[PDB]
């Protein structure tokens, strides 16, 4: 329940990861397995 934690599986579920700025990644170039371990570009955070 809740939104997807940091460096978890983003696992194809309709629910989004936890803040606006995570984002969902796959570490090679061909993937689905992809997790939550980076963040959008300018994000001004602390």
């Amino acid at each position: 329940g809740g939104c997807i934690k940091w460096n978890h599986s983003c696992q194809t579920t309709t629910l989004k990861c936890c803040g606006k700025c995570v984002v969902c990644y796959c570490h090679t170039p061909w993937g689905t397995n992809c997790r939550c371990d980076r963040t959008r570009l300018f994000c001004t955070e602390d």
